[PDB]
């Protein structure tokens, strides 16, 4: 379940690769 969060945006992932994947798109363009 939501086992992972992206914060600043509030991003609740249940998947953590698509999480840190999604950390990533905030750095990337
Ligand atoms: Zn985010």
């Amino acid at each position: 379940h939501i086992l992972y969060a992206c914060d600043s945006c509030g991003d609740k992932f249940l998947d953590a690769n698509s999480l840190a994947q999604h950390v990533r798109i905030h750095t990337a363009q």
